[PDB]
């Protein structure tokens, strides 16, 4: 798939707001993911023991992971589709080391959309959400193709 320049502008415009508080958005997104799909928490040997949302909010390790996730995703989005180089090491670690099924990438995509809709209603109307969804779908499709080449595809 290919996004138009107008769609990229909608995506990067809301992303600029997200970047005013990377740590806070990172926390919100991961907690939303863990609450909505607890099975994803099991993949994180580092956080598997957290029992409540309060414990999650207090974890400095989870906050650091959130910043790492958003910083990597932001670098990919800013490439506006020309992200092959950035995708390779990410696909390799998530397929071979962490063993993350594509299904879980869809779950985190849902969490990103939920949080942006909650925090940026004025900059995340229907058109902006459609553009962000298209960007995340492109990301998942390209990662899935890489998983297959790497021998995982799942
Ligand atoms: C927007 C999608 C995502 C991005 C950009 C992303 C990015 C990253 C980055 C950059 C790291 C650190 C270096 C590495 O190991 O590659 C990481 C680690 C990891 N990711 Fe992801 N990730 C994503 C989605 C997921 C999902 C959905 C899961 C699990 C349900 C996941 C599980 C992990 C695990 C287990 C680690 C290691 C965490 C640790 O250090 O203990 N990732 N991810």
């Amino acid at each position: 798939m290919v996004l138009s320049e107008g769609e990229w502008q909608l995506v990067l415009h809301v992303w600029a707001k997200v970047e005013a508080d990377v740590a806070g958005h990172g926390q919100d997104i991961l907690i939303r993911l863990f609450k909505s799909h607890p099975e994803t928490l099991e993949k994180h040997d580092r956080f598997k023991h957290l029992k409540t949302e309060a414990e999650m909010k207090a974890s400095e390790d989870l906050k650091k992971l959130g910043v790492t996730v958003l910083t990597a995703l932001g670098a990919i989005l800013k490439k506006k589709g020309h992200h092959e180089a950035e995708l390779k090491p990410l696909a390799q670690s998530h397929a071979t080391k962490h063993k993350i099924p594509i299904k879980y990438l869809e779950f985190i995509s849902e969490a990103i959309i939920h949080v942006l809709h909650s925090r940026h209603p004025g900059n995340f109307g229907a058109d902006a959400q459609g553009a962000m969804n298209k960007a995340l779908e492109l990301f998942r499709k390209d990662i899935a193709a890489k998983y297959k080449e790497l021998g995982y595809q799942g």
